[PDB]
């Protein structure tokens, strides 16, 4: 499912995403944005054979098993496949795991690139949360 901004806004609300750990809803709207264009069936292959799944393009190396990224962490418990589902919970849960982890949302190379340090309330703009 492809999600308008406030209606991903609004669904990472509810699933308890506003100032998670200190980062406000615009953060994560702007990773979304960033990582998938709001596309929850987003694929990317990297070099390494990992792939990365999903609105927030979580990365098979650590968090999520798909079966072949050879020595692989699951971190998260869970098929990468439940990453890519219209319901954002799966997505959500995990990156409540990945954001604690020492490195914040640092580990969104598209966070730090082209969030981070920006006006990200901007993302929240208009919304009706
Ligand atoms: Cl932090």
């Amino acid at each position: 499912k492809v999600f308008g901004r406030c209606e991903l806004a609004a669904a990472m609300k509810r699933h308890g995403l506003d100032n998670y750990r200190g980062y406000s809803l615009g953060n994560w709207v702007c990773a979304a944005k960033f990582e998938s264009n709001f596309n929850t069936q987003a694929t990317n292959r990297n070099t390494d054979g990992s792939t990365d799944y999903g609105i927030l393009q979580i990365n098979s190396r650590w968090w999520c098993n798909d079966g072949r990224t050879p020595g692989s962490r699951n971190l998260c418990n869970i098929p990468c496949s439940a990453l890519l589902s219209s319901d954002i919970t799966a997505s959500v849960n995990c990156a409540k795991k990945i954001v604690s982890d020492g490195n914040g949302m640092n580990a969104w190379v598209a966070w730090r690139n082209r969030c981070k340090g920006t006006d990200v309330q901007a993302w929240i703009r208009g919304c009706r949360l």
